């Protein structure tokens, strides 16, 4: 149990009743690292360790999709935790005033939650800091290897992220031991009057139906792993040559499980491991899970303006700025991008994907979003509509891999100077005549 893990929010006097894990990201009873230092506090202390989870006022930002998708995961999640003797509270309302009374209401001994370079975590963290006097510790249980611990600056490229990293398996990538039950110590409510609120906004087609379509991700635990095990079984060989291909479904699919923390990305990466595949397929799987998904957190995590303009790279900066009013060739406003009424019929069964299925393709999500940049008046608008577009509809949205992908893509982040053109600058360029040469396009319109 690696120390290096656990980092100090803030010192005080030792309480006297449970110590309360305050979930937020990591939403697993098994592989996750918070609940066992939690237990570890737990165990060495000998004091109950319980599970507070708050059902703040920010999910009709988002749709039911999401809002459903949680809930249900988190049906099955405290029902694993009754049977390890961990009960788990529920709390709707801000977390800057819900945690503060439930510790002092319930006399928490310390207070732990896992770690999120979001800024919506980080406001929550000083509201809490604020009205509590115990200790209140933070441990990265969403990466192998520590946040703060890979590095300690914004990495400006994978070239020099990845040694970096690849360094640091041996001391982080590690098995995980048995979650110890405790010695002694409606969610469907909340969904159904929840739901009641998102269904004015909910996404529809054109007569009364409702566009998105549930069965494609089971959420929970226990589905997670499924989809884990069958991407090894039949999925994991052919990776790294149909990685780039959307009219195959050859990718994990385990994104909207990673985002909310139902499957921990460091078990994924033990099981891909010591399993046998093809070598190529395998280091291209291990790029993406290991390499770009904790750079995303690094970026977040150094850069307070990650959603902004400002964190583009010096180059890209000024390469948008001298093509900032060139004559766009469209211009969609966010209503016409939503309901897919551009002229590009590749955009288009992008976003119907997007729409219908909540996850759109690795592929087409970077043809998707530079295509904003080009009909967008201004690069700061192309910024916006992707992150309203990314966050509302998709499963595994208002993430850090979410924004440092469409900081990859309209800014540059994480890439490198490519051939100068009129309004994308210096950004790399992907034509409808290139996606030709790569994948059968007309197969993706037809499904979409
Ligand atoms: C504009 C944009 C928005 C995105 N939105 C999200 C998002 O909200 N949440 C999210 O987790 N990923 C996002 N992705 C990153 C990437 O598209 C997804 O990781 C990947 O498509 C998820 O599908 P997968 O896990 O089934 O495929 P896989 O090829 O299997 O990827 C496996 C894991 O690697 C991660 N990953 C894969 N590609 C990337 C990448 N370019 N950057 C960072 N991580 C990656 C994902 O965590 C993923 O689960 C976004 C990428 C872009 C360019
Ligand atoms: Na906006």
């Amino acid at each position: 149990m690696n120390p290096k893990r656990i980092r100090a929010l803030k010192s005080g006097k030792q309480g006297d009743g449970p110590v309360v894990y305050w979930m937020s990201r990591d939403q697993r009873a098994e592989d996750n690292w918070a609940l066992l230092f939690s237990r570890a506090i737990a165990k060495e202390a000998n004091v109950p360790v319980v599970v507070v989870f708050c059902l703040t006022d920010e999910f009709l930002e988002a749709g039911i999709r999401q809002y459903e998708f949680m809930l249900k995961g988190l049906q099955e999640l405290e029902v694993s935790l009754s049977r390890k003797k961990i009960p788990s509270f529920f709390l709707r309302g801000d977390p800057g005033e819900k945690i503060s009374r439930f510790v002092k209401d319930y006399n928490a001994g310390t207070l732990v939650t896992d770690f999120s370079p979001l800024r919506i975590k980080n406001q929550w963290i000083e509201k809490v800091i604020s009205g509590i006097s115990i200790p209140f510790f933070e441990v990265d249980a969403h990466n192998v290897v520590p946040c703060w611990e890979a590095s300690q600056k914004h990495e400006y490229a994978a070239h020099t992220f990845r040694p970096k990293l690849y360094a640091l398996l041996p001391e982080f990538l590690e098995e995980f031991p048995e979650l110890e039950p405790n010695s002694v110590t409606t969610l469907s409510d909340v969904l159904e009057t929840g739901v009641k609120a998102l269904l004015p906004e909910r996404a529809l087609l054109k007569n009364k139906d409702p566009l998105f379509e549930p069965w494609h991700f089971e959420p929970g635990e226990k589905a997670a792993k499924k989809v884990m095990e069958s991407f090894i079984a039949d999925r994991l060989d052919s990776y790294g040559a149909l990685r780039n291909d959307p009219t195959k479904n050859m990718l994990s699919n385990l994104s909207p499980y990673l985002h909310f923390g139902q499957i921990s990305s460091q078990r994924v990466v033990l099981e891909v491991e010591k399993a046998e595949s093809n070598p190529g397929s395998k280091k291209a799987f291990l790029d993406e899970i290991l390499i770009w998904k904790e750079i995303s957190d690094n970026f977040c995590y150094y850069n307070p303006g990650y959603d902004g303009f400002e964190s583009f790279p010096s180059w890209a900066k000024e390469s948008l700025n001298a093509h900032r009013n060139d004559v766009r060739s469209h211009i969609y406003t966010l209503e016409e991008f939503e309901a897919g009424k551009t002229h590009d019929p590749l955009w288009n069964a992008s976003q119907m994907e997007l729409l219908s299925t909540g996850k759109m393709h690795g592929y087409t999500r970077m043809y998707w979003a530079k295509k904003i940049l080009e009909w967008s008046e201004s690069p700061e608008k192309a910024l916006e509509i992707a992150i309203c577009l990314n966050d509302r509809y998709e499963l595994d949205g208002r993430d850090p891999n979410g924004y440092a992908g469409i900081a990859w893509s309209i800014g540059g982040v994480h890439d490198r100077a490519w051939g100068e053109r009129e309004v994308t600058g210096k950004i790399r360029y992907m034509s409808y005549e290139g996606c030709k040469r790569k994948f059968d396009v007309k197969l993706y319109i037809e499904k979409y």
